[PDB]
């Protein structure tokens, strides 16, 4: 596999790193949404299922009705719009919530919807509230980044283990990252994301893939008819939780030789704290506000590293691309 | 403050650490339950509130009823017993649950009960299932460790900032650690624990101390009449969430010069990954089995730090005391 869909300087660096680190027990970590593919799985699957009338205020787990709905005589507030209002309280509210909102469905069912969504290829209209007025928006379904697909594979081929650490529900992400049809070929056990309790509707048994994996009894097929529940397992794989996830599920001491992200706060803990001294920070720049945020973080963290007596690595080996460069 | 309630050799090592690090912007992190005071706040407050008839099944937030209660015609299953069955599923189930179970009380009501619990002094009878057998125990309310009270204050007097990172509800822990009455004198903003959304029923606002503290706008008095809800905020402050909490709320690069705990799995990440190269691992050895597990882990991490190119510090500067020695 070769790095076709990459700017050549980006390709040279990745090639250097891959070559330097081949077959030595090394590993890499990718965020998923807007990093491994363009756009956002949950943020499109949610308004997609609403549109299909599958996911409605009526079926939403009561534990997720955290605030009153904002209904106009004209209009019932959508789940999508409710989500946006949850994020205005805080990221730490709406991040779990937008994974939990898929509770009530079995994995088989969600898998049908993900693939439906993945093949949809049209924008999905969603309504929200710009302050007080009903605004509207089209949300793109996810689009595989050819470059990431290639890099995932070339890493694997050179004996570099590939992990996904995602702020999205681990089961949803796995439905794309680990299904060969999408071409990433991640190992399903190597997909790490937001985990909620899965419930056996016959026995009442509660389980999660992370527990099965830690116990060495993971069977993905056996989980298909389990129902997603909202109850949150941890580490919650966002912000410092991404670094917690690496320590918990990957390695306590060995650092990834490559970390990929796109959201400065969500991905910055694993980018800055996780990435090995000589590893690459892979960055999908999709937004100026974000590019600026991460540049200030590079400056603050480089100075803090020096002040703390650590080698300055926060500013080393950035490989920065835009979505269009790797599509 | 003198370290009077310490064995003399542990007093000297702690004194040496303090003198080397005094007034230099250094910090220390303590677990609370079984490390800062003897016994366990939530595990005693729960059956205390049950015995009082204040906290019952019908009061339990609905989202917390994860599995059927196991009643025999003679006996109704206690919430304490229910908690222990949740732990048998996984720690990652019963840790959040045993903080969340205090949902539906305001901070002020909970403070009244905590002070009550802290003044009661006697063990609290409770029942749980020993597989299928109804089994019995007496749960001890927390007992302030005089030595830890001294060490918190001696750190602070020497310009070593003290933090609590506890897997108990942040607000419950703050009710002990930051109330001058118990003598630890932790700053309330330095108490880091399990956080859940707090509801102001007057204004509708959902907030947390963590949120207020990061916005630079925290007043503990302001929150007293907010209701605890179960919605989990993160980082969740156990296991790797403790290390995630250090990074999120304390410092991204500077490491604590002392980390204290007592539970090998839940404290192990901050103990091993958090503790500064030169810092002290303060261990409160309450159970031979845990003492054996921590020694095992030191071996394992010493060797893994070595196999990862790092200076071996896992086995360095252990100050190990029993509850009886610092009581
Ligand atoms: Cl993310
Ligand atoms: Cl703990
Ligand atoms: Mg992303
Ligand atoms: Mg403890």
């Amino acid at each position: 596999t070769e790095l076709e869909h990459w700017p050549a300087p980006a390709a040279r660096q990745l090639n250097a790193l891959i070559e330097a680190n081949a077959n030595k027990g090394a590993y890499a970590v990718f965020d998923m949404d807007n990093t491994s593919y363009r756009y956002d799985l949950e943020e499109s699957l949610l308004p997609y299922l609403e549109m299909k009338g599958v996911l409605t205020r009526d079926r939403l787990d009561p534990s997720l009705k955290l605030i009153p709905f904002k209904d106009q005589a004209g209009h019932k507030e959508s789940l999508f719009s409710y989500y946006y209002r949850l994020c205005e309280i805080d990221d730490m509210v709406c991040y779990p919530w937008v994974a939990q909102v898929f509770s009530g469905f079995t994995l088989r069912e969600l898998k049908g919807y993900v693939d439906e969504l993945m093949a949809y290829g049209k924008p999905i209209p969603a309504t929200y509230y710009d302050g007080d007025k009903l605004a509207t928006l089209d949300v793109e379904p996810p689009r595989v980044f050819s470059g990431q697909r290639e890099l995932y594979n070339k890493l694997m081929e050179n004996g570099i283990e590939v992990y996904v650490i995602s702020a999205a529900h681990e089961e949803l992400v796995r439905m794309v990252a680990a299904d060969p049809r999408y071409g990433y070929n991640a190992k399903p056990e190597n997909v790490i994301g937001v985990t909620t309790l899965l419930k056996n509707r016959k026995t009442g048994e509660l389980t999660t893939a992370r527990k099965q994996i830690a116990e060495g009894k993971y069977d993905p097929k056996a989980n298909l008819d389990l129902e997603v529940t909202p109850y949150l397992w941890t580490p919650a794989t966002w912000m410092a939780g991404k670094q917690a996830a690496i320590l918990t599920y990957i390695d306590r001491w060995k650092r990834p030789i490559l970390v990929a992200g796109d959201t400065p706060d969500s991905d910055g803990y694993m980018l800055f704290n996780g990435t090995a001294e000589n590893g690459v920070h892979l960055w999908v720049n999709r937004k100026a506000k974000y590019m600026e945020q991460i540049n200030g973080m590079i400056k603050q963290h480089s100075a803090a590293q020096a002040k703390a007596g650590l080698p300055v690595t926060a500013d080393r080996n950035w490989v920065i691309v835009t979505p269009e460069q790797i599509q």
